[PDB]
């Protein structure tokens, strides 16, 4: 698990991301799809955007990009203590929308690079580690309910 202080800067980093939601979930979809294009096709409402520009001009992909980041965000400020929240989540993605455990990599990827873009230098080497723990973590306790449920 993570240390206080690394659950601190986790939620200190956090407080970039809840300044400008919206945005950081949209470049977090972007950076996913473009990256991984086998991803935008798991989303029958983002399938059709056929250019990064039609991306960025998706209110509904910004919007989902909030929802994706609030999802996280109210996990996060669980410490860890994130059961309850973690659950449904693992098995909507598992069972309902098939998202392989790679692609939760490649999301908490697209996480850390969307940070460093919109904060270059404001995010220490510290920041960048606790993050990476708690997305790690998090993928590591859906992993273990995408076992459970024989999900690949
Ligand atoms: C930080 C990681 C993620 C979080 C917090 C997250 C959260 C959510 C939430 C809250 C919803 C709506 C409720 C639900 O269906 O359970 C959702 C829907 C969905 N997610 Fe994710 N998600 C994540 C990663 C991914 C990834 C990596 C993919 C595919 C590559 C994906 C595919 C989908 C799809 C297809 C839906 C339904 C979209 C629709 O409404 O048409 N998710 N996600």
């Amino acid at each position: 698990g993570l240390s206080d202080g690394e659950w601190q800067q986790v939620l200190n980093v956090w407080g970039k991301v809840e300044a400008d939601i919206a945005g950081h979930g949209q470049e977090v979809l972007i950076r996913l799809f473009t990256g991984h294009p086998e991803t935008l096709e798991k989303f029958d409402k983002f399938k059709h955007l056929k250019t990064e520009a039609e991306m960025k001009a998706s209110e509904d992909l910004k919007k989902h990009g909030t929802v994706v980041l609030t999802a996280l965000g109210g996990i996060l400020k669980k410490k860890g203590h994130h059961e309850a929240e973690l659950k449904p989540l693992a098995q909507s993605h598992a069972t309902k929308h098939k998202i392989p455990i790679k692609y939760l990599e490649f999301i908490s990827d697209a996480i850390i690079h969307v940070l460093h873009s919109k904060h270059p230098g404001d995010f220490g080497a510290d920041a960048q580690g606790a993050m990476t723990k708690a997305l790690e973590l998090f993928r590591n306790d859906i992993a273990a309910k995408y076992k459970e449920l024989g999900f690949q």
